């Protein structure tokens, strides 16, 4: 049942921890009837001091704060994650690559700076009832955690979000999409990576398409209408749409490879932003797509409608 | 769902802690030895929370456990399951600093910065008596020490296995050591008599030739180990449970495993009753002492 939280970083070996001990506490404090406004005021912060003992993982000296941790419970469970997944996602073993995503691929953990945490707190209350209103039915963020970890006396903010991504399918292209009538394209350094970060001139010049059908782009645009309209009203700019390509019989052939040494199905429950190409498309492919870069406090309500029809445009 | 409800925020620190350590601890690998930085090793946590979780706990605190690896391995050589010690201290709240856990198992008492500050002298020794006489001991057993801090207030608290029962209700009590009560103590609902008292009633023991022998074998050993470490003005905790007071799911019925300082009384005695002996009060700092004492604690077989 040990923990041992063995990281190839201290700061990572602070992290689980702390979302260990965060979620443990949390166990034994009852889930209200509803959120109260200081809810969004509150925050919980831990100080370790050992000596000579427990150090072969941890540093001896560290801090660990929570920001809202009554209102981020409230918007795991609103998204359908159970604490005891999460804590085990996060400290089971090592997240990998800041950028970091759990070793199982189902959360993203970005590390963010001061101001960052400061537009949460701005928005979170707004983004709560979003989300309470769609029901967790969003393209946007889900924000699953929030936290400031002290070590050598040195503050670093993160926040941990569901991936976009499958946890299970492989990711073959991705776009980060804007829409500014600015050229955006990537660099011959990241197109020499393995997977580019491609924008959206990439994508205007390669004539790519989603085609996904009716209903499924149907939902789509209707989730896009709101969240960009949500962002707008609360003066936020810069966000982008993240899409990925998951090309399934590449995927069937990259399988059988690693094994001489379902196909395209996911759950939806899990995969929140995937879909299928439509049934008569040319190749079968998986989709995923959703808003990203929301924390950034030119015109927003311009951004909104320019945003929005771009993304309108990539769909069939 | 651990609540820690306590008629005190201390008592509720304390559970917190306790709680904390012990979770903490099942996470660090049982290592095959102690080691000398064992011995002088703390674990320390302060928790500052704001609008949150401020039911019971106070929302501003500190926790310290001393050697956390030594007590640990003093609770195995004991025969005490961490996690049944946890739950002896969060369960519920402790109960009456001289507290008991709900379920009477455990002693949490109050103690200074010098006993403290004893108690890391005479640790890595008290520990190897502890391994050589395989936990078959009248000492106190110290299952774990603390300092905790509410409102800026610092207090310092060791845990020891009961000397009583934890179900046998104790009908007199005496302290015994060699060289009376008071007139308000002999006023109290359970009485410590001390050495002259006991003299005084001719209360008597019996439980035997053969419990009494291994019975002074122990106390002669623990004692000879206390002046080896040159420690004075300690006591012998004796009670008595009568069975057929209580009798106005058994009577006189109890767990060796538990109650380790419990005895019977012999066919030969008077009344059948259950008799409760251990040594108490080591910690603050010669050999003619524990001479007298055992003396006196010879003679009461
Ligand atoms: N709007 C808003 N901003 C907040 C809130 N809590 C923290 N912030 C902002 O979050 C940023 C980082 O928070 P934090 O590092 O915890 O600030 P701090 O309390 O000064 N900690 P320290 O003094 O130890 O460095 C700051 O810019 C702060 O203003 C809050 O409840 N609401
Ligand atoms: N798998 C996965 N990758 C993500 C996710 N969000 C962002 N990324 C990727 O991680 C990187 C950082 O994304 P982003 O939030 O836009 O960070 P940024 O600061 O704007 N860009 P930069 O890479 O220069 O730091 C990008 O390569 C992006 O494609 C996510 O939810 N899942
Ligand atoms: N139930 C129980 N009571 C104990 C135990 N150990 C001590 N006590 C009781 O609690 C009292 C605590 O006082 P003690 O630690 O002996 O300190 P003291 O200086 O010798 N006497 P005092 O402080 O009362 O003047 C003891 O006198 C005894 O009555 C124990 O293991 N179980």
């Amino acid at each position: 049942k040990v923990k041992l939280f063995r990281a190839s970083e201290p700061i990572l070996s602070v992290l689980m921890w702390g979302v260990n001990h965060t979620i443990n506490e949390l166990s034994n404090v009852p889930v209200p009837v509803m959120l109260m406004p200081d809810d969004f005021k509150a925050y919980s912060k831990i100080k370790v001091d050992n000596h000579l003992f427990n150090k072969e993982n941890l540093p001896s000296r560290f801090k660990f704060k929570e920001y809202c941790p009554m209102v981020f419970r409230n918007l795991r469970e609103r998204f359908g994650i159970d604490d005891q997944d999460y804590q085990n996602s996060v400290t089971r073993s090592a997240p990998i690559n800041r950028f970091l995503t759990t070793y199982d691929r189902r959360f993203v953990i970005k590390t963010v700076s001061s101001e960052d945490v400061a537009e949460m707190h701005n928005i979170l209350k707004k983004y709560h009832q979003f989300i309470v209103e769609c029901h967790g039915n969003t393209l946007l963020p889900q924000f699953l955690g929030m936290y400031r970890l002290t070590v050598d006396g040195v503050e670093t903010y993160m926040v941990v979000t569901r991936n976009v991504f499958s946890h299970r399918l492989t990711v073959h292209r991705k776009y980060d999409l804007k829409g500014s009538t600015v050229a955006r394209e990537a660099s011959d350094k990241e197109k020499a990576k393995d997977l580019p970060t491609f924008k959206d001139n990439d994508f205007l010049n390669e004539g790519q398409k989603l085609h996904v059908g009716e209903e499924s782009k149907k939902n789509f645009l209707e989730k896009l209408k709101r969240d960009v309209e949500f962002l707008a009203q609360l003066k936020i700019m810069d966000y982008s749409l993240l899409v990925g390509i998951h090309d399934v019989d590449r995927a069937e052939q990259e399988e059988m490879e690693v094994e001489e040494r379902g196909p395209g199905e996911f759950d939806p429950s899990v995969d929140v932003y995937a879909m299928k190409s439509h049934e008569s498309s040319p190749k079968k492919e998986v989709y995923f797509m959703a808003i990203i870069d929301i924390l950034t406090p030119v015109n927003p309500e311009q951004y909104s409608k320019r945003f929005n029809e771009f993304m309108s445009n990539i769909l069939t």
